[PDB]
């Protein structure tokens, strides 16, 4: 988990990006792509750096990340990589923009 304010801020919003709450959007950003499962034979032709939750997790757990802009950076590239990847009117694009919703708005109340 973070030691500093701010990354105790960053794993709480981890802990609900994650939770039963946000599930029914949020879970095609629970785990790597699996390109070759998905038949997405070009995605990482397309994506030089793929990002989900669980390697976010990781990292977090693993004292990876030493400041909330860190942090947020590999958040938002998840999404970035979803809207690079995927046509806009994609489910998994819809899906994208609520859970960002959900991430943007709660990294806005980041403790100063
Ligand atoms: C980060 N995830 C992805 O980018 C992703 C891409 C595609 C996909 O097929 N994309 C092609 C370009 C349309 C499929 N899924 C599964 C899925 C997700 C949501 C609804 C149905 C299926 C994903 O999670």
């Amino acid at each position: 988990g973070k030691l500093s304010e701010q990354l105790k801020h960053c794993n709480g919003i981890l802990k609900e990006l994650l939770s039963k709450k946000h599930a029914a959007y949020a879970w095609p950003f629970y785990k790597p792509v699996d390109a070759s499962a998905l038949g997405l034979h070009d995605y990482h032709d397309i994506i030089k750096h793929p990002m989900d939750l669980s390697t976010v997790k990781r990292k977090m757990e693993n004292r990876d990340y030493r400041d909330a802009q860190e942090f947020a950076a590999d958040v938002r590239l998840m999404f970035s990589n979803c809207y690079k990847y995927n046509p806009p009117d994609h489910d998994v694009v819809a899906m994208a923009r609520k859970l960002q919703d959900v991430f943007e708005f709660r990294y806005a109340k980041m403790p100063d």
